[PDB]
C-alpha cells in the first residue's frame, strides 16, 4: 500500500506531526506593513545574487493568505506547524522602535493556528538579520549579538509566549558561517577573496560562537524571567546531513568522523557537553574561539530540545592528517566527498544538486546523536527534496519522487525510533513551494504547489500521503 505500512500508529504516542516554513521564504509584504530590510533584502535585490534576479518581496504571500494555509495544513491532519518571526518586522531597525502592525500579524496567526488546533512552534531567526545591525554593529561577526538577540527573544517571549510553548532560536547557524562567511556565496558575501571583504578561516569560526553564545543568553533570559509564568521551551535547529566511511579503513572511518564532528558536533558538542569537539580544538587551534567556564555553563544544557534538518548523506574519503596553512572552514575537515561506492552511486539527486535522496542518512543521523550524546530530545525539524523549475501544474502535482522521498525517509527514522532513539516530532520542509533562497523561485520544495503567477495553492500528491498517513 502506498503508505507503506506508516500510520500515526507506526510512531510513539503522541508524536508531533508538522510542516515548516520561514519568514523570507513564504510572507512575502518585505516592504510593507512597516517591516524593515534585512540582510537577505538587499542580497535578493542586488543584480546577479539570486536565480532570475528574484526575490522576497511578495513569496507566497502567506502574509495576506496565512488562514488559507492555516485551514490547508489542518486539512492534511498536520499537528503543528513550524513558521518563523521576521525579526526586521517586530523591531525595523533591529533594536529600539516596535511595528505594532508586524505584532498584530503574528498575533493574528498564532491566534488562528490555536483556533484550528495547530500547534505553534516559532523560530526567532532565520538567515533574516536586520539590514541595519549588519550594517551597525557587523551582524554575527559582534559579540555584541548575544546582547540584541537576547533582547529581540524577551520582547517575543513577552508579547507571544503566554500562547506560544515551542520556540527555537536559530535555524542552521551551521549553514549561516559556511555560506555567508567561509564561501561568501550568502549575505554578508564575506570570504577570503570576497569584495565585502573576510577570512574563512576564521570568520566562519567567529560567527558560530556568537550564535553559540547568543542562543544561551535568550535561554538564559527565558529561564530567569518567563518559565515559571509561561512553562514553554526553547530549542536550536541544526542542520546535519550524514557522512558515511567511504570504507572500513581507519582512514576513511576518522575522516567520516571528523565531518560529522565539524558539521553537528561543532554545535551538538558545545550544547550537551560544553565544549567543541576535540579534533576541532586539535586541527583548528587558535582560531577557534574558547569559552570560559562561565561561558561553557551558559551553553552546556541550553537547548530544550534539539532541532535537526535532515536532508542527505554523503561518502568520505580520508587522508594522512598533515601540518597545513589554515585557509578555511571547509578546507580544516582534511576529507575528501564521494558519491559512489562500488560503481554506485549514493542515491539519485534531487533538483539540489548537495541533495541525494539517501533515506538510510536519517536513520544514520539520529541513530548517531542518540549513541553519542545521550540521546536527546530531538525533532527532526526540516526534511524534504526538490523538483525543478518549468514543470507543468500537473507534472508539479504528481510528485511521485517526493511521495517515494518521504515514505522511504520517514521508514528510516521509524527504524531509529524504534530502536530506542528519543525524536518527539517531524516536520516536513515545506508546506509551500517557496523562495528558495539563491535558487528563488526555480526550486520547489513544497507538498503543496505555489503558482508564483497566480499565487493559486494546489496540494500535491505528497500533501495527501501526509493526509492519508496522518488521518487521526
Ligand atoms: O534548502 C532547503 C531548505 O533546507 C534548509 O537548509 C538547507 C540549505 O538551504 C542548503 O543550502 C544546504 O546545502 C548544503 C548541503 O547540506 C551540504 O551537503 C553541502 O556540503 C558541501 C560542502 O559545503 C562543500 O565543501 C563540498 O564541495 C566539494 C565538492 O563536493 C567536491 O566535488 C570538490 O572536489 O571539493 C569541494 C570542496 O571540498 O560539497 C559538499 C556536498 O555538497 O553544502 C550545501 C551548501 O550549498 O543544506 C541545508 C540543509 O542541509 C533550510 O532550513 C531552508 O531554509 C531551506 O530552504
Ligand atoms: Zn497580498
Amino acid at each position: 500500500n502506498w503508505l507503506g505500512g506508516l500510520s500515526r500508529a507506526a510512531f510513539p504516542k503522541r508524536f508531533v506531526f508538522g510542516t515548516v516554513t520561514s519568514a523570507y521564504q513564504v510572507e512575502g509584504m518585505a516592504a510593507s506593513g512597516g517591516r524593515g530590510p534585512s540582510i537577505w533584502d538587499a542580497f535578493a535585490h542586488t543584480p546577479g545574487n539570486v536565480a532570475g534576479n528574484q526575490n522576497g518581496d511578495v513569496a507566497t504571500d502567506q502574509y495576506h493568505r496565512y488562514k488559507e494555509d492555516v485551514n490547508l495544513m489542518k486539512s492534511l491532519n498536520f499537528d503543528a506547524y513550524r513558521f518563523s518571526i521576521s525579526w526586521s518586522r517586530i523591531f525595523p531597525d533591529g533594536e529600539g522602535r516596535v511595528n505594532q502592525e508586524g505584532v498584530a500579524y503574528y498575533n493574528n496567526l498564532i491566534n488562528y493556528l490555536l483556533q484550528k488546533g495547530i500547534t505553534p512552534y516559532v523560530n526567532l531567526y532565520h538567515y533574516d538579520l536586520p539590514l541595519a545591525l549588519e550594517k551597525k554593529y557587523g551582524g554575527w561577526l559582534n559579540a555584541k549579538m548575544a546582547d540584541l538577540f537576547t533582547e529581540y527573544a524577551d520582547f517575543c517571549f513577552k508579547t507571544f509566549g503566554n500562547r506560544v510553548k515551542h520556540w527555537f532560536t536559530f535555524n542552521e547557524p551551521r549553514i549561516v558561517a559556511l555560506l555567508g562567511y567561509d564561501q561568501g556565496t550568502n549575505p554578508p558575501k564575506r570570504c577570503t577573496k570576497c569584495a565585502a571583504g573576510g577570512n574563512s578561516a576564521t570568520e566562519p569560526y567567529i560567527v558560530a560562537h556568537n550564535f553559540l553564545l547568543s542562543h544561551a543568553a535568550a535561554v538564559a533570559r527565558y529561564r530567569t524571567k518567563y518559565q515559571a509564568a509561561q512553562q514553554g521551551k526553547v530549542g536550536i535547529v541544526l542542520d546535519f546531513n550524514w557522512y558515511e566511511a567511504l570504507s572500513n579503513s581507519t582512514e576513511d572511518q576518522a575522516a567520516a568522523q571528523r565531518a560529522r564532528d565539524f558539521h553537528i558536533g561543532w554545535y551538538l558538542d558545545p550544547l550537551i557537553n560544553g565544549h567543541y569537539p576535540q579534533i576541532m580544538q586539535d586541527l583548528v587551534k587558535d582560531r577557534l574561539p574558547k569559552f570560559t567556564p562561565e561561558q561553557a555553563r551558559l551553553v552546556k544544557g541550553s537547548a530544550d530540545y534539539i532541532g535537526i534538518n535532515q536532508y542527505t548523506a554523503s561518502y568520505m574519503k580520508g587522508q594522512q592528517l598533515m601540518q597545513q596553512t589554515p585557509t578555511s572552514y571547509s578546507a580544516d575537515w582534511q576529507v575528501t566527498y564521494v558519491f559512489a561506492k562500488n560503481g554506485k552511486p549514493i542515491g539519485p539527486q534531487a533538483n539540489s544538486n548537495w541533495l541525494y535522496i539517501v533515506p538510510w542518512g536519517m536513520y544514520g543521523c539520529v541513530n548517531y546523536i542518540k549513541q553519542k550524546y545521550g540521546n536527546p530530545t530531538v525533532v527532526i525539524t526540516g526534511n524534504g527534496m526538490d523538483q525543478p523549475a518549468n514543470l507543468s501544474r500537473d507534472q508539479y502535482l504528481r510528485d511521485t519522487t517526493r511521495v517515494h522521498f518521504y515514505r522511504s525517509y520517514l521508514t528510516q527514522l521509524k527504524k531509529a525510533i524504534d530502536e530506542g532513539a528519543n525524536v518527539a516530532g517531524y516536520f516536513a520542509w515545506s508546506l509551500l513551494d517557496n523562495f528558495e533562497w539563491l535558487s528563488g523561485y526555480t526550486s520547489k520544495f513544497g507538498i503543496v504547489y505555489v503558482d508564483f503567477n497566480t499565487l493559486e495553492r494546489h496540494p500535491k500528491a505528497s500533501a495527501y500521503w501526509f493526509r492519508d498517513m496522518l488521518k487521526h
